């Protein structure tokens, strides 16, 4: 009683994903095992499907496969090999038995046939040694580290080469990083021969610095940035969407009054009516307070007491809705404490320039702020303990690990490239920012005391704000996308969660997911000295708790990180629209703005190209990108799941449609949240 094995094997069709190794397969069953059987004619080529016949004992029902390779030998370049899915058929067995893998085969692979199971779910013994095994192993490969006490937990790796295959970029993630880092040098250069002796004379100046790049189109706000409905407008539906709240009273440190902007008012009401009628908003950056900044200056409450020194400010500012429902910027304060040196600027200055620079002040604010707290730390960082955590505590054949791979993806790659190159020092942001020169990494510690895992639920966020009202606040394409996708997620996921746990006990049961959550509980969002809580629950007690803490994650590794991120061309591609590092410090009494001052004050010609090629870097899409629900290299097995996936890609077509038709009638469409243009992770 021997068996023939028909074997076919699907090598993923990524760069290097193919092998010249000797491969060979051991089959587990009910009645024993075969030996290690050799596949070995013909090659193994990226997106090959590829057949053997091998024959051995009878091993009954198939229950689990081991493939093994040798490493190659002396002439083999890249040995390790990317499996998308190994299928079977036994001579003995009415059954295809189906092994999803999706991960790269160093030296041994064990993978298990059919659908997703939870821990507890019944399988053979030999099945769930060979998952606690697995798991015992994750947690060798994939350990916690810190930049400091204030982080969020990393993972543990010296340079991205030093990550486990799995986790690192794809090849071409990583061409097109390498190439765009190039591709920026060289169009520096360029740009600074072409402009190197010209005088820096006036704002449309700067246009010169956006034209030799390639950035898809001419920053949307290059022609209308000066304008103050298209200023307002970009706190709303630019970079940095998540600050405005509704302003029910003024704070008493912005001592702003019906006298300063009466005049902005249209609607035939007083500033306090406006008030009461929800048509008054506000931003406060009091984070900044105490902010470093390169070349040494601190910021204070009352701002500040040839050489590189740079500033940035507290402001505070409030916004309008005006009677055709534009966000209209109707007072700055620059910083925290109010007084004749630190006043209420408005519109209606007496001199133009001083108006226009209480605008940048406000831009430097926003652009430190955004760039570190809501890009960096808000995304990138604190999702990273989240990723790190799947790695370490949910099996592969873990429901929840599928769902969650296709999001995870990149997060753990770009961020140990990035402790080198963006937040290093001498990196992206020491040349492009204020905060520039180690003020930036205690900005974001900062920051992080204050986060929470609530702050990344968005219809709660937006209530809490104030900010989810159409009729009060209208124009707010990235709340109505973000609410669409939102919903359209978390639909999915409460699909997903329903077809592998059947009731609350099944997630009390499940000690993976009770052991991930608990590992960014206890390890990952450390709640240390100084901090407040930081909403981690330290156990999952319902389906409904595990969902939302789910979309939660998964909203922000594709759509949050999407609107912050891809937003930035737009956004600062024109510097004036919105600089990140000034010169000189706030005035401390009106008069004293001209062209001249600002311009000085304004980024230099190389700190604004430096600038440009810096977004340019974080907003290039690989050649290889998966949009949001492309889940074209997922290991489902299960009819349920993939019926669910099914109709998440066409609600996701739907939304798509509605956010094209809705953009058609727009002065300046919103895109950022197109599902097309969406990465299903952070993965730059
Ligand atoms: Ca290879
Ligand atoms: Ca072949
Ligand atoms: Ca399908
Ligand atoms: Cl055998
Ligand atoms: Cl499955
Ligand atoms: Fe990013």
């Amino acid at each position: 009683h021997h068996a023939i094995y028909n074997v076919e094997v699907e090598t993923g069709d990524r760069e290097h994903a193919g092998t010249d190794a000797t491969i060979t397969i051991r089959i587990t069953g009910a009645k024993g095992r075969t030996d290690y059987l050799k596949l070995d004619k013909g090659s193994f080529e990226a997106g090959s499907k590829e057949q053997y016949t091998v024959q051995g004992f009878d091993v009954g029902d198939i229950q689990l496969i081991e493939l093994h390779s040798d490493g190659g030998g002396y002439w083999s370049g890249d040995p390790d090999w990317f499996v998308n899915r190994v299928i079977i058929i036994s001579s003995t067995q009415d059954r295809v038995y189906s092994f999803p893998c999706f991960r790269w085969v160093i030296k041994d692979m064990v993978l298990f046939p059919g659908e997703a199971t939870l821990p507890f779910n019944e399988v053979p013994a030999i099945v769930s040694e060979q998952r606690q095994k697995e798991l015992e192993q994750r947690k060798l490969t994939y350990q916690w580290d810190y930049v400091s006490d204030d982080m969020p937990g990393n993972i543990k790796a010296k340079t991205h080469d030093d990550l486990p295959r799995d986790v690192q970029f794809t090849d071409e993630k990583s061409r097109s990083y390498q190439e765009s880092r190039k591709a920026a040098l060289v169009n520096l250069g360029i740009g600074s021969l072409f402009t190197m002796f010209e005088n820096w004379d006036s704002y449309d100046d700067y246009h010169i610095l956006y034209r030799n790049w390639i950035l898809g189109g001419t920053p949307n706000m290059a022609d209308r940035w000066h304008e103050d409905r298209w200023f307002g407008y970009q706190f709303l539906n630019g970079a940095n969407p998540v600050i405005l709240t509704r302003c029910d009273a003024l704070p008493s440190n912005f001592p702003v009054t019906n006298e300063h902007v009466n005049a902005s008012l249209d609607r035939g009401k007083n500033l306090d009516e406006e008030i009461k009628d929800g048509h008054i908003y506000i931003v406060d950056f009091k984070v900044l307070v105490g902010a470093k900044s390169y070349g040494g200056p601190v910021l204070e409450d009352i701002g500040y007491k040839e050489a590189d020194i740079r500033y940035c400010a507290a402001p505070l500012a409030l916004f309008y809705v005006n009677k055709l429902g534009h966000l209209m910027p109707i007072a700055i304060q620059i910083n925290q404490e109010p007084g004749p040196e630190n006043p209420i600027w408005t519109p209606h200055e007496e001199n133009e320039h001083d108006w226009m620079m209480a605008k940048f002040w406000l831009g430097v604010a926003e652009s430190n702020f955004h760039q570190l707290n809501t890009h960096l730390l808000r995304t990138h960082l604190t999702t990273e303990s989240f990723a790190l955590s799947t790695w370490r505590n949910l099996a592969s054949a873990h429901p929840i690990f599928k769902l969650l791979q296709p999001h995870i993806y990149g997060v753990l790659a770009i961020d140990t490239i990035g402790r080198k190159e963006l937040i290093g020092s001498g990196g992206i942001v020491d040349q492009s920012l204020s905060l520039g020169g180690g003020g930036h990494v205690t900005f974001m510690e900062k920051c992080f005391k204050e986060v929470n895992l609530q702050d990344y639920h968005l219809p709660n966020a937006l209530k809490k704000r104030g900010v989810d009202d159409p009729s009060k606040l209208p124009g707010f394409y990235y709340r109505d996308d973000g609410l669409a996708l939102w919903e359209a997620i978390e639909t999915f996921i409460g699909e997903i969660i329903a077809i592998f746990y059947k009731n609350d006990d099944d997630v009390k049961r499940d000690n993976e997911i009770q052991s991930w959550i608990y590992d960014v509980h206890k390890n990952g969002w450390r709640v240390n000295p100084g901090h407040q809580d930081h909403g981690v629950p330290a156990s999952f007690e319902s389906r409904e708790q595990l969902k939302e803490v789910l979309t939660s994650l998964v909203f922000t590794f594709s759509c949050q990180h999407a609107a912050v991120n891809f937003s930035q061309k737009d956004h600062y591609g024109f510097t004036p629209n919105a600089p990140a590092i000034l010169r000189h410090p706030p005035p401390k009494k009106k008069g004293e703005a001209t062209l001249q001052s600002i311009l000085s004050t304004l980024p230099s010609k190389s700190q604004a190209a430096k600038a440009i090629a810096t977004v340019y870097i974080l907003t290039k899409f690989s050649e290889d990108e998966r949009y949001l629900g492309n889940y074209s290299a997922t290991a489902w097995e299960d009819k349920d799941a993939l019926d669910a996936i099914n109709r998440f890609q066409d609600k996701l077509e739907d939304i798509s449609k509605k956010i094209k038709q809705r953009n058609e009638n727009l002065e300046v469409p919103y895109i950022y949240l197109l599902p097309e243009r969406i990465p299903n992770g952070t993965a730059i």
